[PDB]
């Protein structure tokens, strides 16, 4: 008879569950292309779930109790007494997230499922299993989905033919940034502009740079370089007026990094200065004190978002003294 489609769109969230809503409070998307792919779900024909004339409320119930247990919870008991259903990317009931490349979008899959649009008889469980193999700091956090329909549309009045899903993955990322000052031989001092910083960390003792490439996932990408200085593949972070070196739209996960001093500010120019950023893997420890970036080892006082603010502009702290007066 007839059928509907789930559209799953798998992405990644900042930290600072209805899964039909794209928002989700207390988060926020990591960028417009931070889709993830490689995600593994089953789906399940829920209907024996369902009693014939059930309530809303009855439903609404049934949908939570399902999204309250966790994923392996609910595996045990669909896996045990449900049997996989749906037309799925690989195979009845089990989807992958791929690219799609008529919406252009990442971590997008599609299920072709059996409803009633007329009476919920028709339920379908979806729960996410193993990634494909290959992100080990992402947080997984999709639950159970119990997709009853029909999911009227408020607007049409009619049955929604498409249901889409955003269930959560939560990235850990952090936004370092310092000021960049000088020191004259008198003792006076000034934030300084136009010093040309790009960022390396340390792999096999060698240095991999920040590149420009758009974040996909949460993840970074890094390139071996000649010339950091004039290779456009490495991201460059230019101080401003504020003496500001931000790295802005740009983030970093937990680990060592380094500014680099590609250009000093004239007059305040010894091997390039490399400015440590320590980034800890956690914004809280065991006791829900506040674990700061390091910048050399300053703390970099930092809000939830990583956006720089006029406040923290005016403290003009961390900062890190540049020498005129060469010894
Ligand atoms: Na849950
Ligand atoms: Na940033
Ligand atoms: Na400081």
């Amino acid at each position: 008879d007839q059928t509907a489609e789930i559209v799953i769109h798998k992405r990644i969230y900042r930290d600072i569950i209805d899964p039909n809503n794209p928002d989700k409070d207390g988060y926020k998307l990591l960028s417009k292309t931070s889709g993830l792919n490689g995600a593994n779900f089953e789906v399940y024909d829920a209907s024996s779930l369902l009693k014939p004339n059930m309530t809303p409320e009855a439903i609404r119930a049934l949908v939570d109790r399902y999204q309250n247990m966790t994923r392996k919870q609910a595996l045990k008991f669909a896996r045990a007494n449900l049997k996989l259903a749906g037309q799925g990317n690989k195979g009845i009931g089990l989807m992958n997230t791929k690219n799609d490349p008529t919406l252009g979008e990442d971590g997008i899959s599609r299920i072709t499922v059996s409803v009633d649009q007329q009476a919920p008889t028709k339920a379908y469980l979806m729960i996410e299993v193993a990634p494909d193999p290959s992100n080990v700091d992402l947080e997984r956090k999709s639950s159970p989905m119990l997709v009853v329909f029909p999911v009227t549309d408020p607007i049409s009045g009619n049955p929604l033919q498409t249901i889409h899903l955003y269930p959560k993955n939560v990235g850990y990322v952090r936004d370092p940034y310092f000021f960049k000052f000088g020191v004259h031989p008198d003792g006076t001092s000034k934030r300084l502009a136009g010093a040309i910083f790009a960022i390396y960390r340390i792999e096999n003792g060698k240095k991999l740079y920040l590149d420009m490439s758009p974040v996909t996932d949460l993840r970074n990408k890094w390139v071996s370089t000649t010339d950091p200085l004039h290779d456009d593949r490495v991201n460059k972070f230019v101080s401003d007026q504020d003496g500001l070196v931000n790295t802005g739209e740009r983030f970093l996960p937990a680990g060592e990094y380094f500014f680099e001093e590609l250009q000093g500010v004239p007059g305040y120019e010894a091997k390039s200065r490399a400015i440590k950023i320590e980034i800890p893997d956690s914004w809280e420890d065991e006791d829900g004190n506040r674990r700061f970036v390091l910048i050399d080892g300053q703390p970099m006082q930092e809000n939830f978002g990583g956006v720089v603010t006029p406040e923290m502009i005016s403290s003009g702290y961390p900062r890190v003294y540049n020498y005129a007066d060469k010894q």
